[PDB]
């Protein structure tokens, strides 16, 4: 059994965050005034029990911009540059129809936007407009490559956005530059190969345009489709995230990703929750660190599974559920690093009609909302998708954060105190049910009422999820089942007292990435640690070999032994060509210092420690 401790009187703080974000969190890929929101729906006000009833955020949003982009005419003056006068007017066009559209403008306080281009035409590859002329490809010193495309997105934003209602849509929070860049420039099928390190200095190029118009505006990159850092021996780290923080680094805002788990990719399970997602983010923060001296704020603006074995499948409640289960995970992993995220978006949109292949009957694969004669029939009125469960199960959850621990590796567990109601949230890594101890710590009070949320999958392999939700009069055992999520509401009569707190702090090595050779030391040294009289400690080893490598080198931690668990978070990566992942390795505190020494030796040749890094754990007192 698994024992999970809930300590509700002790403040888990991590930089100035004490408390859960919703907007930043409980969202979706969606805009407030898309007009799906508004025909063909079994609900009358959509908006009002989607987004007000749950208290979900939004959004994403790059296909308006496409359109004017693939419609607005030439500059006569300038060839390959958008006409600032046609431009204006297609922009002004949208702006009147978003005034008027008075019934959206409430929904203002649900928004802050993240703007993106589509790949195509946005990119200056000589891919023609519907007005039959390409962005200019010019790469000189008066206009380096990409200043028509940059001039046509930092006057889209000029032109289009207001300050809300009756002023126009009000600014984007968040501008990426291109969606998905090397998706098409290096990898997909019959891609082209053309340079990489281009694309990473467009976004230089394209900052510095957008902020020429739009003086504000935070602009962020290079939004990787597949951050897969290992690949080629690190050679693909070396080539692309790397170069991207050398190049355009100190000119973004932000760094975005898209995170995808692979649940059935012919059959085979490659995921990212759990280490390897873990070994991701370390990386690029660590490398941050080293070449900028800081870590840059984090967006991942589409997360999730994608589901190839079913994505030529209609709807089914399972393909949903494949979604789910990668969300439920993600986030909780997104929550540990909410000082450096500012955005994580899962990627469901509303509706998209427009994915609809009417050749081959298959709709859209991430959707809220589904016809209700799917699967047989793409007829109906649209009811939502078993994606709402996520938002049944995550309703409400607010508040100050509280120090939670489990004894599982593979259980992740976090909790949120609003008053007199406390949310406990706990999540499965692993492929088959745990069963856990409960334990609830820090008042003498029991509480008034308990409420289960579980959302599981009844069945099997083609099953549906269930969001179990249930009164409980004592909870001291519980059963979570295989890639499961629980939200236990706890309700008080008083408000709790939350009296002590537990600050976490995050600490890099000096340097990362090396190489393994059998029986030789790597050393890694982690500074300016501060420590207090009470703490825990966890070292985090970013770890890429492969399959057959040890992961358990001899560890000493300033001249001690310590040992490394057997267990990590999450799978053993089997279906992946090489494990990469970080694990985490509990440290005695009395032996940390301010400055530390850490040191790994493998019994075997090949692969990298890709990062060292430690979080600390101070408590206000000895709450132990
Ligand atoms: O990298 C593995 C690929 O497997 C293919 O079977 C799949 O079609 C392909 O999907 C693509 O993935 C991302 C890049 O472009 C979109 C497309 O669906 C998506 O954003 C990819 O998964
Ligand atoms: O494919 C054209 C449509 O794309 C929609 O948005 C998509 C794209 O960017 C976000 C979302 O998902 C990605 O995979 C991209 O393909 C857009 O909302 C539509 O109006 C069309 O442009
Ligand atoms: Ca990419
Ligand atoms: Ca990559
Ligand atoms: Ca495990």
């Amino acid at each position: 059994q698994t024992h999970v401790q809930l300590n509700l009187n002790v403040k888990h703080k991590l930089g100035d965050v004490t408390e859960f974000n919703r907007p930043k969190f409980i969202n979706f890929h969606a805009t407030i005034n898309e007009n799906y929101w508004d025909s063909a729906n079994k609900i009358a006000d959509l908006r009002d029990d989607l987004i007000r009833k749950y208290d979900v955020y939004v959004g994403r949003e790059t296909g308006m911009i496409k359109t004017v982009l693939r419609n607005v005419k030439e500059d006569p003056e300038r060839p390959g540059f958008a006409d600032p006068d046609d431009l204006a007017r297609l922009c002004s066009q949208n702006k009147k129809r978003y005034v008027q559209n008075t019934k959206v403008h409430p929904y203002e306080k649900y928004s802050n936007l993240i703007l993106c281009n589509q790949f195509s035409p946005f990119y200056p590859d000589g891919t023609k407009t519907l007005k039959g002329w390409a962005l200019s490809q010019k790469d000189t010193e008066d206009e380096p490559f990409g200043t028509a495309s940059g001039e046509f997105y930092g006057r889209y934003i000029k032109e289009y956005f207001g300050e809300g209602g009756e002023s126009g849509e009000p600014k984007p929070g968040f501008c990426e530059v291109i969606n998905e860049p090397l998706w098409d420039i290096y990898d997909k099928p019959k891609a082209p190969k053309s340079s990489i390190t281009k694309l990473f200095e467009f976004h230089s190029t394209i900052a510095a345009q957008v902020k020429k118009f739009n003086p504000d505006m935070k602009v962020g990159g290079y939004c990787t489709a597949f951050p897969d850092f290992e690949l080629q021996n690190f050679g693909r780290w070396n080539a692309r995230w790397k170069q991207f923080i050398d190049i355009a680094g100190k000119d973004m805002d932000f760094f975005t990703i898209h995170l995808y788990d692979f649940p059935c990719k012919d059959g085979k399970q490659m995921y990212r929750k759990g280490s390897n997602m873990e070994a991701t983010m370390d990386m690029i923060e660590q490398y941050s660190m080293i070449k900028l001296g800081e870590v840059k704020p984090l967006m991942i603006s589409e997360y999730s599974a994608q589901t190839h074995d079913y994505n030529r499948k209609p709807w089914s409640p399972y393909r949903d559920w494949l979604r789910l289960k990668s969300t439920n995970s993600m986030l909780m992993q997104f929550m540990e690093r909410t000082d450096n995220i500012c955005y994580a978006m899962p990627f469901a949109m509303l509706k998209s009609e427009w994915g609809y292949n009417p050749k081959t009957g298959l709709a859209h694969t991430a959707r809220m909302l589904r016809r209700e004669n799917e699967p047989e029939s793409f007829t109906g009125e649209y009811v939502y998708s078993e994606l709402i469960k996520f938002y049944q199960l995550w309703k409400d959850v607010k508040g100050t954060r509280v120090e939670t621990n489990c004894d599982n590796p593979d259980i992740m567990c976090d909790a949120y105190v609003d008053g007199k109601n406390v949310y406990f949230i706990i999540n499965n890594l692993d492929f088959k049910p745990v069963d856990l101890n409960l334990s609830v710590n820090g008042t003498s009070k029991d509480a008034k009422s308990i409420e289960v949320r579980h959302l599981y999958l009844k069945g099997g392999k083609d099953g549906v999820p269930i969001l179990d939700v249930y009164d409980a009069k004592s909870l001291d055992h519980f059963t979570l089942e295989t890639e499961a999520t629980c939200v236990i509401c706890y309700n008080f009569d008083r408000k709790v007292k939350i009296n002590e707190t537990m600050e976490e702090v995050k600490y890099y090595a000096t340097d990362y990435l090396k190489e393994i050779a059998a029986g030789k030391e790597l050393v890694f040294n982690i500074n300016n640690v501060k420590k207090t009289e009470y703490g825990e400690a966890v070292i985090r080893l970013g770890l890429g070999r492969n399959h057959g490598l040890s992961l358990l080198p001899e560890l000493l931690v300033n001249g001690k032994k310590v040992d490394i668990p057997d267990n990590f978070r999450g799978d053993v990566q089997k279906d992946r060509a090489s494990f990469f992942g970080v694990i985490e390795v509990p440290v005695d505190y009395s032996i940390l210092k301010g400055n530390n020494t850490i040191s790994l030796k493998f019994p075997d040749n090949g692969g990298h420690v890709s990062t060292v890094t430690m979080q600390i754990f101070n408590f206000s007192n000895n709450i132990r």
